[PDB]
């Protein structure tokens, strides 16, 4: 199948260029695909990759186009003016803008086809949007087209939507190309910069939540939430994947689910964007959310996250009980049996279900795994998927038989439908892990668990101490083992208001940790501990980020060379009032009082593009890896979209910019 018209190299800086001779009337069933292999000069403005259109005075409503905006959004329009005809079908955070000063090559393309009345558009190897219309039009639905040009839209003798950039190479073809094609055509080096993509070795559509952590070995680590009803919090399913490089990360391991349940399949669901639509929430399934890393000194791997009961959200957990009993000095996880309004049991010694009313073992016990069994047999329930297709979703048991588990809705015995921070120790790196342990209940019996602030854990050099930052709402909990993780304790420290404090520890000198947090007052908040985190003073901010009230999660880590001929820290974070954009790479060098001078920064692509949750860490080799959400996590407008949390390298010259 081949293009009825091909170009090269056309450089363009607004004014376009007229193809009509070599294209017109040349589509003529109607269908139409055009692939574009472009970069950017300037992003600014509203820019058409190409226009065909009705040129003639009057008619400046009857167009087809590509189209890039300033913060990555790809679209197209197909407009006809007299029957009011008007589809603009798009996505947020399709393209990249630039890269370490250059701009990007994209590939994108737009498919048009009249006997499914769908049009779908494509980025960089991704389908991302293919949207059913009633009012659709094709090339010949649309009144008096005269006139078609590369790099704009002519509408009444005039050039709209000029573009700014070169198309390297656009092909046009006068028939709806097969979805497989159109994604190898659009496969470039922008590809490989995904880890974690829709529908692989996870299962999932969706990704939030990245984290990178280097091993003592060389090894590169990355784990992620794989959110499988869109990319909601709650209610949803989500396991915790990884994967890893032992290239410096070059390549990467095909993904693995690494914390995750089985009450609900792992499946590729096609949440719905449409305003309404995408509010949608599964019933919930048991779910682990936002992880955190360390490597303790003996080598052994730690990875933590939160723990959710099915249908239970962050927003409807109670704050008022643990989900323990405390029996003889013990602490034990307690359960409900169907049917009953007391908690009158608990997990004891061996996994030993006992009836808390007479102090006895029952016939029930639960594995290492959460499973439970009665007289030493799994019992089972059976697995939930759901589905689309009709604008419906359904939720439905699906065959498969799963064993019991004590998070699940349809378990005999339930814990209390509240959070939990649950751990794995890996001995190999991260091929393999341990069965999970739940934290005690650390903060009291009577509260919940505090929430991970994801990213890293750290180990305070003087000390020894491992650090896990963590929040509650109202306070910051650094959870805390002075035992090399044998037993932890916390410190809970009151916030000046109601911050989601989302932390990430850096050690300025032995015994002097800082924590850099969340807030919920636009700014970064620093709080400062001289006994490896025994007490913590008051917050200090950042003088130079001002975010919006809400606030996003940040990455910053200790680096371990010299730059200025000073110890650095290197931050990560947005920059924006205007909502998750703006992204930038911020490097501290520590000062003699253990002040620090932020003294460069490098923005990461332009400034109106996403940029939400992000994860640095240092590479073998000394240069910054990155890891991020890049689409606005928080917006409404950008939920639910496919391939959008990329990794990047940068040399730390890449980086010390801007003063
Ligand atoms: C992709 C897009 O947004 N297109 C819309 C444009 C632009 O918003 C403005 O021209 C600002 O550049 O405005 C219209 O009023 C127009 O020109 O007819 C409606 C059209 O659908």
């Amino acid at each position: 199948e081949t293009p009825v018209l091909e170009k090269n190299n056309v450089t363009l800086t607004g004014g376009g260029e007229n193809v009509t001779k070599e294209l017109k009337d040349k589509f003529t069933s109607g269908d139409f695909t055009v692939v574009i292999k472009y970069n950017q000069s300037s992003e600014k403005g509203l820019q058409a990759l190409f226009g065909i259109s009705n040129s003639k005075p009057g008619q400046q409503n009857s167009y087809v186009d590509v189209f890039l905006r300033d913060n990555g959004e790809l679209g197209m329009e197909a407009r006809d003016t007299s029957s009011n005809k008007n589809n603009l079908v798009s996505r947020p955070a399709s393209v990249w803008g630039k890269y370490k000063q250059e701009a990007v090559t994209n590939t994108v393309a737009v498919v048009a086809d009249s006997v499914k009345k769908t049009y779908s558009l494509y980025a960089n190897g991704t389908k991302v949007v293919e949207k059913k219309v009633d009012n659709f039009l094709n090339i010949k639905d649309i009144k008096g087209i005269d006139y078609y040009m590369l790099g704009g839209v002519k509408r009444a003798g005039k050039t709209a939507f000029g573009f700014n950039g070169t198309l390297e190479n656009i092909k046009f073809f006068n028939s709806a190309l097969d979805e497989e094609t159109v994604k190898k055509m659009t496969t470039n080096a922008v590809t490989g910069h995904l880890i974690y993509t829709a529908n692989d070795t996870t299962g999932s559509n969706y990704f939030r939540i990245p984290v990178l952590y280097t091993f003592s070995n060389g090894r590169v680590f990355s784990s992620i939430d794989a959110r499988y009803g869109g990319t909601h919090d709650f209610l949803n399913k989500i396991n915790i994947a990884t994967s890893y490089s032992d290239d410096n990360g070059k390549t990467w391991t095909k993904p693995k689910l690494t914390l995750a349940f089985d009450d609900f399949a792992p499946v590729p669901l096609e949440w719905p964007r449409e305003v309404g639509g995408r509010d949608l929430q599964i019933s919930g399934g048991a779910t682990y959310i936002d992880s955190v890393i360390v490597e303790k000194k003996n080598k052994q791997v730690l990875m933590f996250a939160d723990v959710m009961p099915a249908g239970v959200s962050f927003r409807e957990a109670t704050r008022k009980d643990s989900g323990y009993k405390q029996i003889d000095g013990n602490y034990y996880l307690k359960l409900r049996k169907q049917g009953d309004t007391d908690y009158n049991y608990t997990i004891r010694e061996n996994g030993t279900v006992y009836d808390d009313r007479t102090n006895r073992p029952t016939e029930f016990s639960v594995d290492k795994n959460f499973g439970i069994k009665q007289n030493g047999n799994y019992l089972t329930v059976e697995q939930y998927s759901v589905s689309f297709e009709n604008n419906k979703k359904t939720e439905y048991r699906n065959g498969t038989k799963v064993h019991m588990n004590i998070f699940y809705k349809d378990a005999l015995f339930k814990v209390v439908p509240t959070n939990y921070i649950a751990y794995i120790s890996s001995n190999d790196h991260g091929e393999s892990w341990s069965a999970p342990t739940l934290l005690p209940p650390i903060m009291g019996l009577n509260r919940n668990a505090p929430y991970l602030g994801p990213g890293r854990g750290i180990i305070e050099s003087s000390t020894g101490r491992i650090l896990i930052p963590s929040y509650t709402g109202k306070e910051s909990a650094f959870i805390y083992s002075d035992d090399n993780g044998a037993s932890w304790k916390v410190k809970v420290v009151p916030l000046p208001s109601s911050w989601s404090a989302e932390a990430q520890f850096v050690e300025l000198s032995p015994g002097v940790i800082q924590a850099y947090m969340r807030t919920n007052n636009g700014k970064i908040a620093y709080l400062t501990s001289k006994d490896a985190g025994t007490t913590w003073s008051a917050p200090e901010y950042l003088k130079f980020v001002s975010n919006p009230s809400y606030g996003t999660q940040l990455s910053i880590i200790n680096y371990s060379q010299l730059i200025d001929g000073k110890k650095a820290v290197i931050l990560s974070t947005p920059n924006s009032t205007n909502g998750r954009k703006h992204g930038q790479i911020w490097i501290g060098l520590i000062n003699d009082d253990n002040t620090i001078d932020w003294r460069y920064h490098h923005d990461v692509d332009y400034s109106n593009y996403g940029y939400s949750y992000s994860t640095l860490t240092e590479l073998p080799n000394h240069e910054i890896g990155l890891m991020f959400e890049k689409f606005d996590s928080w917006s409404r407008n950008e939920l639910h979209m496919k391939n959008v949390v990329p990794y990047i390298t940068f040399k730390i010259e890449d980086l010390k910019k801007n003063l």
